[PDB]
């Protein structure tokens, strides 16, 4: 149950000293990553987010306007061109505010939700690096919500719902929640902090989430909620964050015209659910020990012959399943059927399809799961439909 | 017919002096971009490529092993961490060789086809920058094919087919092809250059492509084929490239076990079809003058009411088309119908659905195209079918 070993075994990714803390995603790991992308994007549609893409580097002058340069310059990668300094982005928030600043906005346009699978880079100390979980380059399931003060509590609600929707998809039901209150050095008045912390507290109350305070741990520009999921070994993983921000939009001249036709600065909410997706793939690898749910498995089906008397029946079925959008391969090698099955069982393929002449003539397939339960011979059309239903529903469990 | 003007009008992207030559994709531009990802990915499945992802930055020591540092150091962004120098990748090729170098390779594994949507960054002089077309940061529809010398012809064939397949989808039918022959300073023997030049020449000959030589214009490590498409204004756009490489894999220690059990160095084919995807979106924007085919339109359908007495029929219709995978939005605003319709015609929405009492009771919609043609009241399920078919087939033409 160690993702670095499973990662090498299943050929998912590798890393090397020429690029410390930066992942090389091989075909099969990248398939997991992209399947996560598709799932998140399905959520962005359902919860009505825009998806944008910002540039990898911006002028360091801009990073000073944010105030982040003064605090976290050392975690930043800088480069040069024509006598200007640029930083490679460690976060997506200012870029999103830059998208927001194009075109006059109106209260009509808020809440405005803006997501990005944003590639970030942080100059992490090399000795702290570890596999997929402490890296220098990661991708974040990142969104920012611009809204009015009246819309905060409804927008946080939506984020809270999103969190439990997505964690439960992976079997994570034990979640611990913490609210981080005002730190010693902060901006804003005590009254503004009073209602900011109240909005986060009330949102969790309307959702029936018990929670607990992390006193003084809040950012200098707002409180936050932090979500911690527990894996099947009862290790805690902080993944989710909803973070209120009353400083950045004003620092970057974001404004909208209000109901009263006066100019107003929007509230910004920062939220990620998986957090860093390389890290989340790491958790999943260990939570599942490599036996990924069908919808995540790099290879969902392998089809095998008994003799060469079925090689083309296999090939036609491989094609048939592929047209159904199933990641399927054929194993027509001249090896014993128990050799092939161990090969693909070691590779954690969810379903092994075997065709003898017994089943070639009837139009069926014999079906074996990776755990070793034999489901016998079923009609191909019924097998394909049952596979699709399992994939579309992102089922954690296989057939029976 | 200028993409930069159209780009601001349709709210596709923007750029700013804080990040010269780097694109901010807004929601509507990023929809186009992502839809091109899905189209390329459809082809990657059909032509059987792996899709991988390499790290964004790599040790400059590795970039010296490739020989690219001597020639192209001035084009590279470089950065420091703990007293090591790193280049942001201007290209994906060395990263893919790193992926190939994990695990011993046998001749059985070739041809190995490896694609990536690679984020590259080149320190282009700022005075040369222009729109989406000459930039500092861009994404490439990249792939590398590792094969044996006996396998080159069939692989180049496969690349030549893919080029004509994709360009055809967009309506580019006039394509000019040029073969760059050996340069004055080069690696390899004349005998090997003779077979390599003939390899590219034979592959085009088998696919009936006439072509022309670009004498002496080859890279020092191989000949190439370059494809130039002509747009509807009859301007020439060089997009596709097929580069044979007989130097890089040996310099980076690639090797396989041959069928004679002697270890050999593989051939690399470098291969891009659209080239820079930003640039391609720019060409498409000018090629269509913003009237994107339905499968690329950021918003495919707008539904509208006559009065308020249909606001809910519109809303259920909107959800009904959303579930069908159609990018549809509803316009329930209190405005005249000719005002709404002009609004969405200026935005180049392909289809405009309108609902009064007549269509609500009947379960139909009045359908209007952006050209201005009325298609009348057809059944809702028949117009969803026709939209799906037009989208799935990536048709350039609309209904009728
Ligand atoms: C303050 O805003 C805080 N942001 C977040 O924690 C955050 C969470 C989830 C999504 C988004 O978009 C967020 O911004 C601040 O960015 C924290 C921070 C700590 C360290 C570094 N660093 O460069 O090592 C950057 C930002
Ligand atoms: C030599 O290999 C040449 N590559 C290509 O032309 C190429 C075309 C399409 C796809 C791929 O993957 C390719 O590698 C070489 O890369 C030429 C070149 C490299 C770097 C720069 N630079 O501005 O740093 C310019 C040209
Ligand atoms: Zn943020
Ligand atoms: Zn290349």
């Amino acid at each position: 149950r160690d993702h670095r070993k499973i990662g090498k075994q299943l050929d998912l990714y590798h890393m090397q000293e020429e690029a410390p803390g930066m992942v090389f995603w091989h075909n099969d790991g990248w398939t997991i990553f992209r399947e996560l992308e598709v799932f998140v994007r399905s959520k962005l549609k359902e919860y009505q987010y825009q998806e944008v893409k910002g540039p990898f580097m911006m002028d360091r002058v801009l990073w000073e306007k944010t105030g982040h340069w003064d605090n976290y310059k050392d975690a930043m990668f800088t480069t040069s061109s024509e006598n200007r300094e640029y930083c490679i982005k460690p976060m997506n928030c200012p870029g999103h505010v830059q998208i927001f600043n194009q075109g006059l906005k109106s209260y009509r346009d808020l809440p405005l939700r803006m997501a990005e699978f944003g590639s970030c880079h942080r100059n992490e100390p090399s000795g702290s690096l570890h596999g997929l979980m402490r890296v220098r380059g990661f991708t974040q399931d990142d969104a920012h919500i611009f809204c009015t003060e009246e819309q905060i509590r409804d927008e946080v609600n939506g984020c809270i719902r999103l969190v439990y929707d997505m964690y439960s998809t992976f079997g994570f039901e034990k979640i611990v929640v913490k609210l981080s209150t005002r730190p010693e050095k902060r901006i804003g008045s005590d009254e503004m902090w009073d209602r900011a912390e109240a909005d986060l507290a009330v949102a969790l109350e309307e959702n029936n989430i018990p929670f607990e305070y992390q006193l003084g741990e809040g950012a200098f520009y707002g409180p936050k909620i932090e979500f911690t999921l527990y894996d099947c070994l009862d290790r805690a993983w902080q993944c989710g964050t909803v973070q209120l921000d009353f400083s950045l939009p004003s620092r970057l001249s974001a404004s909208y015209v209000g109901e009263d036709n006066e100019r107003k600065v929007p509230v910004m909410i920062h939220r990620a659910i998986l957090g860093s997706m390389e890290r989340f793939i790491g958790i999943l690898t260990e939570e599942f020990a490599g036996f990924f749910p069908t919808w995540l498995a790099p290879v969902q089906v392998v089809i095998m012959n008994i003799t060469d008397s079925q090689s083309e029946y296999v090939n036609e079925l491989t094609q048939k399943l592929s047209n159904a959008g199933i990641r399927v391969k054929a194993d027509l090698r001249n090896e014993k059927i128990g050799f092939k099955i161990r090969e693909h069982t070691l590779r954690r393929v969810p379903y092994m399809l075997v065709c003898g002449d017994k089943e070639v003539e009837s139009g069926k397939v014999a079906v074996r799961t990776r755990r070793g339960k034999d489901l016998g011979s079923m009609d191909v059309n019924e097998v394909i439909e049952k596979l699709q239903q399992e994939i579309r529903s992102r089922s954690l469990k296989q057939l029976e």
